[PDB]
């Protein structure tokens, strides 16, 4: 009976901006390894943070695996990195399933690849874990400093944020 | 709602300085983090000391609380050297003017200027804490949230442990 | 009487792979600033150094105008920060104007922008600023801690490095 | 040519340490910047000391002078300490068994690995002026190349400079 620390929150990597990475080849950024691994290394970490990648890139195919990869796992917070372009998509899709319904899910990522200079990848990877550990079961946009509802937000191109959709 | 953020210094804000051959406590690396998060709401920072913690006396701490009792926002986040992390939030705690706030004391093992540090990603951690936890006061470290009456500082680890 | 440090050197920047940054609008990179500011800026130089931007990319119209920015300076030590895919022709250019046979004349860039992690950036600048005030006149590609002479150098995309071409 | 690059510690490599609550010298920085610099050519790396610049002795000058010859390379790195470079330069200078070898001795007033250092320069200005120069012993540091019998370090400026 020595203190064990626990590892409630899985991590699900999902590609996206945060992952870019410079490729000689391709001559620009292609969706690298997860940027969310190399974060939390120097988080010294009281506990761990179990990291699964599922893809670097979206089918309904894709929101279906990640909706199955969520839904199994034991952890009841779950964070999962993605690009921003389709966050609201996947986050309405995972919303939608009875399964995820006792999970606390978020979905973060970043406007500037991690792997650049001036990246806002650390501290919303900091932010949303926070999010995933705290926030009621529910599916959650994590961005920007900002919990946002998947049902009432949108991407503001103009901006570079999401925003809240207000009610009419 | 609006986040205030509080300096106190620490091993996070270090930074290299020629004169001294060596680090001292510089300008506050958490405005330098909040300066890329792209933020959508309200945030501020304000500057309270650069001592060392070692070096905060009761009534430092007693000042600290005063200027925290200052702000009319609910939700503080307080950068500070860990060294003394545990003695300021106890103290923190203990004063019925800020039982509403929800306060987070948080900083870094590594200097945010130094390569390989914890400094962005506990920010992140403590700013999220600091608007959704309860009324009372926190220390956000490690991925964690530790209660200030039952923490220490474990040096053989290098990390906050609970009692 | 008393000492000023001089400064022979001048830069001119062309662009390039160095010099890439990340835009939202763009949803990736984008020619930007020219990174070899940033370095001599934290440089402590005894001097300064003389940047001058000359394009963010090629005619032949702009290896013409990069001739005659080279050829009009004061200065005999030059360094050129450029992109790696037509360094070769631009420098082979330069080597056949007679205007710049009393100036040393360095290229230079990144394969890596100096705004992503792990770049190139920083060393190969160092070094070139060293070729263009030691080296004796002519002109010459720094890249990879090696000098290359324009008339007998490739790109080797499959290494990744230029390479010198052998005699026969 | 072949470079052999020397390490004999210095601000250049000096990394934070929780157990020291400050910076120590740590892993010699000129192999991170090789490590991505995609060198066409012949290169080598070898440790000779960890130990403060200040605390170098004529004992320890005559051991890197030693070391250096034990290099076939007519081409020398040696990263050191900005507080005794000039010390180990004129010595180095005075030995007959170097004279066909060019040996530049670099650093950076910024560690490294703390923001915004000089470092990366000056390990390729460095590098270039070894395999550039004629044979002798020299400083290079700022973007200048030092006479080691004819320099300074002036500490207000907090550069080098000729006497
Ligand atoms: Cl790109
Ligand atoms: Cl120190």
């Amino acid at each position: 009976s020595m203190a064990v620390s626990p590892s409630p929150l899985r991590i699900f990597t999902a590609g996206g901006t945060i992952d870019k990475d410079y490729r000689l080849e391709e001559n620009g950024l292609v969706v690298g390894d997860p940027f969310v691994a190399e974060v939390l290394k120097t988080a010294r970490l009281a506990g761990a943070v179990s990291i699964v990648a599922l893809s670097r890139k979206f089918t309904e195919a894709d929101r279906e695996a990640i909706g199955r990869a969520v839904g199994q796992a034991v952890e009841d917070h779950i964070l999962l990195t993605h690009g921003t372009d389709t966050m609201v998509e996947t986050a309405r899709y995972l919303g939608g399933l009875p399964e995820l319904a006792g999970k606390t899910v978020v979905l973060s990522g970043a406007m500037v690849p991690g792997r650049v200079g001036g990246s806002d990848a650390a501290f919303n990877i900091g932010f949303a874990c926070a999010a995933a550990l705290m926030l009621a079961p529910g599916v959650y946009i994590a961005m920007h400093g900002k919990v946002f509802d998947p049902a009432k937000t949108r991407m503001n191109r103009g901006l570079g944020r999401f925003e809240p959709i207000d009610d009419q």
